């Protein structure tokens, strides 16, 4: 079998991406996140206090005949952004793109914090981290991809995400119209139960590439480009006016300004980050000061290749008995 969904910016920044997701019987269709970087499939429910529900779709599980309670088993996580839910676990039909997972472990919030509740487009997330990471207790449970995985003509996902445009994730297949040249892949640790890879080296612009090793995780659903602070250094240092504000959290740059490209490096092959995918907007409404697309990893202790990254590429995300991601120009 195959799935293929497309996906959309929530906003005209980019910050994140839905795409739609059928559960249950009747199908419920919910805009779910899809996540790399995390390892459950929640979302906002009848369940949801409802007080920090602002304009989400909510799943109902008793309008889904195939929904079942599974006896016992709550769910938590926290994000790296600070923000949180949790609740109890159905199983139910999920499907997205026209692939359907029987059983599957649907996480019903009963809470959600601010930042969720403030996004009336996002109404849950679908995590595509490996199974270790999935919060349910006292029993944990598979994600999505691991419960379609045997059933996909070949056990892979592929991640093609859009600047300011549409996009698609696709199950079981690699679209070979979807991108330019050739598919580098390179090595995955699991050990954290993410997508880590390690990126062979940088450039800032057309400058010159310095290899190095950059180890970090393909994470769709962290917006930005976390990279180690000698590089994000690097990078900024050639855009006049940019700076790093401790007030702002992070590198500002004058919005009049036009931003080099970044290249990082998958093997011997390159991937090539517009400049104008660096750029995050104003710091605040009318605001001349805009938000930069790469900042330091070095308070959050892991590089993550998010999505400035991601979305300059074609990436498979191959779940093979030794995982593997691949990146292809587009
Ligand atoms: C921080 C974080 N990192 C992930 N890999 S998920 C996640 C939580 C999250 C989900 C949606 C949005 C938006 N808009 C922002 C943050």
């Amino acid at each position: 079998s195959t799935g293929s969904a497309t996906t959309t910016p929530i906003d005209s920044l980019d910050d994140a991406y839905i795409t739609p997701v059928q559960i249950g019987t009747p199908a419920q269709t919910l805009n779910l996140d899809f996540d790399t970087g995390s390892s459950d499939l929640w979302v906002f429910s009848s369940e949801t206090t409802a007080s920090e529900v602002d304009g989400q779709t909510i799943y109902t599980p008793s309008k889904s005949t195939t929904a079942k309670l599974l006896s016992g088993a709550t769910w938590s996580i926290s994000y790296g952004d600070g923000s949180s839910s949790s609740g109890d676990v159905y199983t139910d039909t999920v499907s997205v793109g026209g692939l359907t997972v029987t059983g599957q472990a649907v996480e019903s919030a009963k809470k959600v914090s601010s930042s969720f509740t403030e996004d009336s487009t996002i109404d849950g997330l679908l995590g595509l981290a490996f199974s270790t990471l999935n919060t349910v207790s006292p029993t944990q449970q598979k994600t999505f991809f691991d419960n379609a995985k045997a059933s996909l003509d070949s056990p892979v996902f592929t991640a093609d995400l859009g600047y300011h445009a549409p996009g698609t994730y696709n199950f079981g297949f690699i679209d070979t119209t979807a991108y330019t040249g050739s598919i580098t892949y390179t090595a995955v640790s699991t050990k954290q139960g993410f997508w880590e890879w390690t990126s062979t080296g940088y450039a800032v612009g057309s400058g010159t590439f310095k290899s190095t090793s950059i180890d970090g995780i393909a994470d769709t659903g962290t917006t930005l480009l976390y990279l180690p602070a000698t590089v994000v250094s690097a990078y900024w240092a050639q855009v006049s006016g940019a700076k790093s504000s401790s007030s702002v959290g992070g590198y500002v740059f004058p919005c009049s300004a036009t931003l080099p490209s970044f290249t990082f490096g998958v093997g011997s092959a390159r991937i090539v980050i517009p400049g104008d995918y660096i750029d995050f907007g104003p710091i605040s409404t009318g605001s001349s000061s805009c938000f930069g697309g790469i900042q330091s990893s070095a308070g959050i202790g892991i590089n993550i290749f998010g999505d400035v990254a991601l979305k300059a590429a074609f990436v498979v995300f191959n779940g093979a008995t030794t995982p593997t991601l691949g990146f292809a120009s587009k």
